[PDB]
Parts: structure tokens; sequence; C-alpha cells
């Protein structure tokens, strides 16, 4: 209860002695974003291990400017399925609340199950599906926000009209649609595949909706793109999802979400 | 094992020496039921925080209609960070204290576009997205390993409080409930996939009670007010508690009413 | 750390295990619903009670090893269900250990209500692929001596398993079906809202197993099949109609022989 609040305020003081203090913007380093850190300059590196109360995981908070505007990056992110509780996983979202983070940009990688997105497709995420366990469940911390946060438009309407003018003038073609997120970490069968498709999602993954569930939670605003990394449709006799072609994918995308991600940071 | 028995039977024991002991209905005042607890004549009230084992709301005995109720206000929600366990006690207490049926209301989201802010929704089924209260060992003295919930909502209860509702000219929809954990309100995308697989409305409670209660044998009728529409979403709009609580209290006079004379009628 | 203890655990039974089974078995089954008469099929049995092997869950359940089929099996007869309270880890320990004996198949049977109206009471479904809705059992630090950490599931029910099991099924003139299992918690059955909602988006029959086994047998590469007796329509609900325990019993004690027969040449052939 105070204990909690005392475990945000100690990560925030931490982190807020060492960091430059004038972002309002933090990104989570994810799938697609490979490139990002080192477009960083005048970088402030804080590892993870050294901030009071994050999850033992490299992992970097990293402090600098990117397309010419303060930023803080998350450098490495927890995942449901390594075994981290969801105030593990989000903890770092309210803590950077504390900073002063207004804005909360995301990528992630995840598996096409709509047969218009297609390997290396670039997905705005405009909604998202929750399968994982919802991470406010317990208490609610009024430090951050009510009892039954609204989730009408958790991707903010703004900044995905702003990403699009942004692809369309760096030439980079953007797909737009819902993410459902399902705990892993084994990949989907057909079946399951199908099933989420079917009722409206566009690609699937295993991050990123506990994040924005806990930014939207406490008023700070979410852009999310995902990177279609694999086709979870379609499936040739011997196909088989590997994590290697999924990173291979994500390393393709990198230059060009990377971009994206950049010139949005300036405009928000 | 023994010890969660001796514990059912430590707070049925104490309500047992505080109340009445005629009851056959117990009632979960949930929303929509917010101008009942005042109609109850002759109460015996009892706090949750001085019943043996109950999740730290009272406990209301008395008279309703000439029918002796048991009434819960105050519920306990997973989302509120209890287990299973301690959301659905209270529900095997009821059953030692010799209730037969379990009345109850809650708040949810239409999913189902004929499913409007005030309608009050006769719930025919549910839907569980929430984790299953009876994992774990069995408990023998409630019921069996694997109950059957294929009428879990009582038709007898259904007709009788369709009647009650023609009766009174209060107009009553009827349809699925799709109970998830919560506490965030959905997405329109979770909206939406829960109107497509069948469910009628959206809430954060219940579900676990009816299991519970079904597993043992309990008779159960329940309701929903459709307090917010989750769907046709306006540029602008947002969910926001204090407007759930506004179509509950507003729907509060006539959804007790039919709870009131169906408590009378079984 | 935690890892050195866990897989310490493992090591503890296949050892124990492998000290006094025959040592010759590739092919384990699971000895669900609809396998009931197996284990008095097994020839040369060596029986060893689940409550002797080092860090199985508690409870009857035995290790079975022998003949079936002309063939060396494993046999677990008992099994251990999410809905028992057992965590992922217990329900899927014994999947690991069969891992570090060697072998290399598994082959699980399970009882489940039909969702698809083309499944019956009594019908014998191959299962060919599943939707998991249980927690799924490798969340936690992945254990790199099992296998990576994101498996594939494109083809968890192996494809060359199911068109043995189709053309011995055939051979044996003992009809088949086909289909999407769908595993929930449970422990109680579905409602009639819930069956429908997991048949609209593809599901054929639903039960409360099987799934973890699979996703653990995949992870560290053991080729599954399965097959579900059909011991109950979740569609079309008579007035009065109740799910019983009883009923789904009588309906895969009934399944036992056929599809007893199955598993049996199947062993075999793979």
């Amino acid at each position: 209860m105070k204990l909690q609040e005392q475990h945000y305020h100690e990560a925030a003081s931490f982190l807020s002695s060492r960091l430059p203090g004038d972002a309002k913007t933090a990104i989570i380093l994810g799938s697609g974003l490979g490139e990002l850190a080192e477009k960083i300059e005048n970088k402030t590196v804080i590892p993870y291990n050294e901030i009071p109360h994050f999850a033992q995981a490299k992992g970097n908070i990293i402090g600098g400017i990117l397309g010419g505007t303060p930023v803080v990056a998350m450098q490495g992110r927890f995942h449901y399925y390594e075994g981290y509780s969801m105030d593990q996983v989000t903890f770092p979202i309210r803590v950077m609340k504390l900073l002063g983070i207004e804005n909360l940009f995301v990528s992630n990688a995840a598996g096409g199950i709509n047969t218009s997105f297609k390997v290396g497709d670039l997905m705005i995420i405009c909604d998202h599906i929750n399968n994982l366990p919802n991470p406010l469940i317990g208490p609610n911390m009024d430090m951050f926000g009510v009892r039954f946060p609204d989730m009408t438009r958790a991707y903010d309407r703004e900044f995905i009209a702003k990403a699009k003018g942004i692809a369309q003038e760096l030439n980079i073609p953007v797909k737009e649609g819902v993410y459902v997120g399902l705990t892993g970490p084994s990949y989907e069968t057909p079946a399951e595949y199908k099933f989420w498709g079917q009722v409206g999602g566009d690609a699937i993954g295993m991050s990123t909706v506990p994040e924005v569930i806990v930014a939207r939670h406490t008023g700070i605003r979410v852009f999310g793109m995902s990177v279609i990394t694999n086709e979870g449709y379609h499936f040739a006799d011997d196909f088989v999802n590997d994590e290697q072609d999924v990173i291979r994918a994500a390393n393709a995308a990198s230059e060009k979400m990377g971009a994206i991600f950049a010139r949005l940071i300036a405009a928000v």
C-alpha cells in the first residue's frame, strides 16, 4: 500500500537524479526498433539492474536526444511469459509517469492473422484485445489513476494520424489494425490463429497490452506499432515458426519502423 | 481441506445464532438493487468485518414483503485482488444457512445493439472469462467434482420474473452475460468480439457466484442493468464509473420492484 | 540456481524410473478416458506407483512399462488435471521425465463434449489441432535442456500419426471423426453459451486436459497423437438435460474397446 508507493518513488528518484529530465516521451524498444538506441545522441545509460525495484532481467534506461527531441528509452522489456508478475512487467510505466512522461511509444513483433497482413508489413496498432491477465487486478493505486479506467481509444487517434502522415512523407507503406495479446511463449496453433482472426484480430503478439493498460490508467498517451514477422495463415505443409525468423523480420523492419518513431517524437 | 470446512462452518454458526433462520432466499444487492435494503423490515445488520473468515459490507437479515431474506450489501470482486475462494465464500455460507435461492443483480455494458442504457436484462445464460472458482480440491460437502451448467439461470424464476414485469408494466430484456475480470473497461475490439460470439452484456462480477451456487444446488436468478453501450462509439466517448452508477441508481426502483415481487413468488 | 534445482528434479524422477523400467520404450501413452481397458492389455508389466517416483505430484496413479501391440511402451495410468489445483509444472512434469527416458512419441486420450453437431456421443475423434484456454505451461524461465524459448505449434498433432491412425481405423472397421479440441480449465461443465462460442470459433470438442501435456511434449520435440471420446453433446439441449460425470464415464468406458484397439495397433506403426 504505502510500501508500493514508496517503491515507485524510489525508482523514480534514482532515475531523476541521473536523467536529463526534459523527456516527455518514453519509447519501449521492442522488435522493429533494434536500430533506434544507436540513433539516440548524448546518451545517459542506466542499467535496469541498478534501478530500485526494476525486475531482475541488456536492460537499460537510455536518456538522450532522438529526432531532435528529448527521449527516455527502455532497452529491454519484461514479458509475462518469462515468469514476471504483471506488477513487474508494468512497473517501469508507472515510473515513467512519475518522471513526467506524457507519451509512450511502443513496438512489438506480431504474427499476421488477417490475410492482408504479410511478413515485413508495419502495422499501426489501432486497438487491442487483451488475453493476458489484466495488470490492474488488485487494490487500485489512486496515485496513478481511477478504479475503472476507460479504454475506448487506448491508441491515441492524433498520434495515429500523425504517424500516417509521417509514413506518407517518408514513402513507407503502413497498415493499421487490431493487436491481440496472448501470454505465449509457444507460438499459436492454426486453430488459435484462425479463432483470433475470426473475432477481429489482425496480428497476435506476447507483449504490449499490459503496458498499454497501465499507461492509459495513468493518462499517458500511447502509440504502438507491430512488425508483422510471420503469417499465421495459409500454412505450407512443412512450415514452422522460428524465433530466428521472427528476429530476421524484426531486424529487416528496424530501419523503416525506426524512421517513423524517430520523426513522430518531435511531432507529439 | 478440513480447515476449509471448519471455516465455512464457523461463518455459518456466527450468522446462524444472529439471524431468524427461516430465510430461503439470499440476495446480492448489486448495481440496480441500491434501494432494496431500505425496504427490508425487522433488519438484523451484521458487518462483514465481524463475520469469521469473510474477506476484509453487511449481511442484512429481515423480511421483504412478508418473505424472510438474507441480503449481501457489498460484494467482493476478483478485480479487487480477492481470490476466487474469497469472492465466493459467502455463497457457500448461504448454503449452510439453508438458503435455496440466490438472486443477484449487476451492472453490465451492452454489446448487442438491442441492449441500451437503462435496459433491465434478465440473465438467461453466461460466458465465463474469469478464472473458474472451483479450481482446486473439490469440496464434497458442497457438491460434485464436475457440476452441470446447462440451465444455470433457473427457467421457472425467469418465467415468474417476466410475468411480474409484465404485471408491473416494466419492460425487460433477456440475454447472455459475459463475465470478464476487469477492472479496466473493454476496448471496442473486445466488446465487438464478445458480442460476435453471442454475449449481450459484459460485467465484472456474478459469474463466480453463480458457478459456486450451482455447484451446491442453489437456484439462481440474475439481472443486469445495462449501464453503458459498448458499441457505436462517438469520437469522444469515454466509459466512466460515475455514469455507470448513474444508470444503476436510475434502474434501482424498477429493478428492486421486480426482485421484491419475485422473492414473494418463489 | 533455481534452474539447477529444477533440472535435478527431472533427473531424479528419470533415474528412479530408468533403474526400474525395461528401457526399450519409445512411445508413452497417457491412459485417459477411452483407454480404460488398455493397461490390462499390456504384457509383462512393470508397475511403478506415482507416489514412489521422486517429484511426481501427490494424489491411484502408476507408471506401467511392458509390451503393447507387440511393442515396448510406457503408460501413465492416472493423470493430473489443472482443475484439481496442480500447477502446470506439476501437470506436465511426467512428460519431461518421459523425454529423459528416451520417449519419442506421446499418445494421449481424453473425454470431451461435442460442440460440432457432426460429433455425437460415442464418436471417436482424432485430434488434429487444439485451442488452448488453460494457462500456458511454459510460462516461466525456459528450460534449455528441454527446448527453445518459443516453440512452434503449427502441426502439434503429428500428421503422419493421424494418417496411420485413419488407415488403422479403416482396416479395423472402426469409424472415426477428426477435429479441433478446445482445452478449458473446468471443472464445471460449460454453459450452452460457452459451448456455442467455442463451436462458432472452430472447436469441435471441449475438454479439461491434454493441451498442457501437448505443449510441453512439442517444446521438447516429442511427436503427439491424441483422440477424444465424445462423451456428451454440448448442443441441442433437451429441456431437462443435465451433464453428469456418470454419463461421461459410461460413454468413455463404452468407447474403450475400440479406442484401445486403435492405440494398440498404432504403437507398432510409429
